[PDB]
């Protein structure tokens, strides 16, 4: 068939490079509309310029000019700014990559999701912060969504699409992190340097914050009843996450931890297409382990289990307030167990209205991060 | 309406799990034949509790007592060889062949000739009439499931109509009794040790012990998937809880696991396309807590290296391997032979004995009697 149009939205983030690097490899097959990045304008225009791109956004408007002068004399169109970047999301392309981090990339993912065809979402506040909105107007619109982080796109690989009802249940595997087999006493004393040892990320995998986050947005791209999900802790993180059937099947999807195999996966989808991942060496891993998670250790697991329980803007307030302890932690404002704590609090004081829209969304998180800073300096 | 269904070989393992799930969803199905090889009583009961139209007897010399049996009910009765074949062209959309050795080929092969589902348990089918059988396959459009445990895990993992989606699949073997045990032990092991186990037939055994099953399992895999034999891997995993799996040219490696049950694989046949709730116990891999993995060794277990050229050779190979290895076995086990002289048989047989491919069942039993033959004469001879 002849070239697919692509766009990706984040084209110079971690998934954004490893996107494009199955794009170039694939060149022939592709036809890029539109690549938009935060400020890394030289990454852009390259990657546009290496791609023969129709359109290059850059999200800061002050670096409109040097996007300009970087595709000076070049075919690629250059734009900048928030509502720019919602346009090339409405460029047409068949297949959109939606790797705009945080509540920035909210207008442009829905966007392209209105659109009807095939987006593979990478953005977590989409489904974690406004995860009803997004499912309906994908419902809505028809569209094609293929989830791109490695524990959501394991599950879709083994999941019964358009028979819910066959799922017994979905195990979310997790590596555990690196306090896995730390003890509350030995935690409550690490330095940011060791829980890292993006920082964000790192430190949502010290407190399993990352795990509870990938339930609710398991648990909106999937709908089955949240009982049916199971975290699963395993060390070496080959076996990605598993679906069971009624029957007692266990369906896994394992593999090395090349993020090329997922983003693959979807820019493929429905059909498959190589990737330079690393085939994974059974004989060589040797063995995997398996153990139950330790709630009282990590808080934050039950914190978003209630949270997703309790529905409405309870995942939204939760996100935010992590987003402001995290920092706090980071910059060395508060220690490495206060982070769940100031996350509680923030829940147990701000109890918005269920959002009815994006505008709603950016709201309750903007007063989330309000309430959470105030909590974490009320700090006793 | 009520899917019909035909079980053959119901009274053994696989045709009892089988009956499990039917049973528990008689609304859903309607059985119209039901076969047994000696055990009457068992047959019976099962028949009459389906309301099944006729049951057969494969042994002639039990037919008086399947009447009797049956005697007051609506049941037909019939016996003998022909009356299996007849059975399995009675008509069921879904056919389960469970009827074990050469004797199970005719009917698994009629049924499929029926163009309609089958879910395939009997071995001999693939492994001595692999190509014959998807000849059939593709000239009937028949729907073929496979039923043991690697060859369904494997295909609920498989791109199906897109074969060339696949890198590699790799056949999990628990590596059998003696896994870890030399090949100078092994040359010791006496008949009586190697039947060990925590009922299971003493042949099955052995080839778990040698690894035959595995190889046979491979040939088997070979002709299910198309794909080529040089992205087959064999990979020993003690606990038996991965099934098998299928990596893809994304990187991408679906697996299927769980408990032992059959009634899972079985349920997976029976249901397709769509998914069934079986009784099937839920994997509990906290309980688990580990999981190994290791390279098989084909310098220990040279019944693996024996499969693999009688699938490059192909042909009559396959046949061959698998008749000599009945005689060999059973040698052992009467002890005229050393336990490592079985895969030493079957070698010497594969090399003196080379006849044509098969064009028809007719030829494979041909090459079945006469390998088993020439076996028995290199046995002794040994």
């Amino acid at each position: 068939s002849q070239p697919r149009t692509v766009t990706v939205l984040g084209a110079t983030g971690s998934i954004g490079h490893s996107t494009l690097d199955l794009i170039e490899r694939n060149l022939d097959r592709y036809q890029v509309i539109a690549l938009t990045a935060n400020r890394n304008v030289k990454d852009l225009a390259d990657a546009a310029k290496r791609t023969n791109a129709k359109r290059a956004v850059i999200a800061d408007p002050s670096l409109y000019n040097d996007l300009k002068e970087a595709l000076a004399g070049s075919s690629v169109e250059a734009a900048a700014g928030a509502d720019a970047l919602v346009e090339a999301a409405m460029m047409g392309a068949d297949w959109t990559m939606a790797a705009i981090i945080g509540c920035a990339g909210l207008k442009a993912t829905l966007a392209a999701i209105r659109k009807g065809k095939t987006v593979a979402l990478a953005n977590k506040e989409s489904l974690v912060s406004a995860g009803g909105l997004m499912i309906d107007a994908v419902r809505e619109h028809g569209t094609t969504l293929l989830p791109v982080d490695s524990e959501h796109n394991a599950i879709f690989q083994c999941f019964p699409h358009h028979n819910r009802d066959y799922v017994r249940r979905i195990i979310i595997t997790a590596s555990g992190g690196p306090f896995r087999t730390t003890s509350l006493a030995e935690m409550a004393t690490v330095t940011p340097e060791r829980a890292v040892q993006g920082a964000k990320i790192s430190i949502d995998s010290a407190t399993m914050m990352n795990k509870g986050l990938e339930l609710i947005e398991a648990f909106h791209l999937f709908q089955i009843p949240l009982e049916k999900f199971e975290i699963l802790v395993h060390p070496q993180s080959v076996i990605h996450s598993m679906v069971e059937y009624l029957d007692g099947s266990i369906l896994a999807q394992i593999g090395s931890p090349d993020m090329r195999t997922p983003i693959g996966h979807t820019l493929a989808w429905p059909k498959r297409m190589e990737t330079p991942a690393e085939s994974l060496d059974f004989t060589k891993l040797r063995q995997m382990d398996f153990e139950a998670p330790d709630y009282e250790r990590f808080p934050a697991l039950t914190l978003a289990m209630e949270s997703i329980k309790s529905g409405g803007a309870r995942p939204a307030v939760m996100n935010a307030a992590n987003e402001i302890a995290v920092a706090a932690f980071l910059d060395k404002k508060i220690g490495f167990l206060d982070i769940a704590k100031i996350v509680e609090k923030t829940l147990d004081h701000y109890t918005p209205a269920t959002p009815s829209s994006l505008e709603d969304v950016f709201a309750i998180d903007n007063e989330a991060r309000i309430q959470a800073a105030a909590l974490m300096e009320s700090l006793p």
